[PDB]
């Protein structure tokens, strides 16, 4: 109203890997992930990986984060969903707005979180499949919006 803004670049991976960095070498965007459009995010398993961007939000601003995710079989661990960024108070403190995953079928969560006065780092948003069986992780329609 009139617009929503999303501060996620490539959010529904349309782009392929356009904005996202590739930690583990791990990642593919293709159509067996998508959960809407042409493509998703596949971090394949056997391993912990994921990966992310630098996003430059707003201060004292609220924000809404929402994803779409499965695994393609039972994982031991979870596929986490996560805006981190540091605090410039006496201890520095670093804030995670966490959204956990272990779903074997398409699931949406969301979070809503306030953001401080002062950032202390540039927030950052991670796809974080911390998981080690070999179950594969898709992602898609990774959202984060200002209201
Ligand atoms: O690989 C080369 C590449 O590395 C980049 O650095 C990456 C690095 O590769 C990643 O491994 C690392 O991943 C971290 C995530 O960014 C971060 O979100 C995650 O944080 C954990 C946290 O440690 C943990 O305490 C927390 O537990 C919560 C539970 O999830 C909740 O259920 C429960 O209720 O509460 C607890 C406590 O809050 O979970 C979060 C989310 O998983 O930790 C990951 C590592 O273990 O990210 C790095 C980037 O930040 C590097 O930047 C590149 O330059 C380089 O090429
Ligand atoms: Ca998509």
């Amino acid at each position: 109203g009139a617009h929503m803004v999303n501060m996620v670049s490539n959010p529904g991976f349309e782009d392929g890997l356009d904005s996202w960095q590739d930690w583990q070498q791990d990642m593919s965007a293709v159509p067996e992930a998508a959960h809407n459009g042409a493509l998703g995010l596949k971090i394949g398993g056997g391993k912990a990986a994921g990966g992310g961007q630098d996003i430059p939000l707003k201060p004292n601003t609220t924000y809404i984060l929402g994803a779409w995710a499965k695994f393609d079989s039972k994982p031991a661990g979870t596929f986490d969903v996560v805006v981190q960024y540091h605090l410039k108070d006496a201890n520095n403190t670093y804030v995670q707005h966490i959204l956990n995953f272990n779903e074997t079928d398409w699931t949406y969560k969301q979070l809503l979180f306030t953001t401080p006065d002062v950032f202390g780092s540039t927030p950052q948003l991670a796809l974080w499949k911390g998981d080690t069986s070999k179950a594969n992780l898709y992602v898609d329609d990774v959202y984060l919006v200002e209201v």
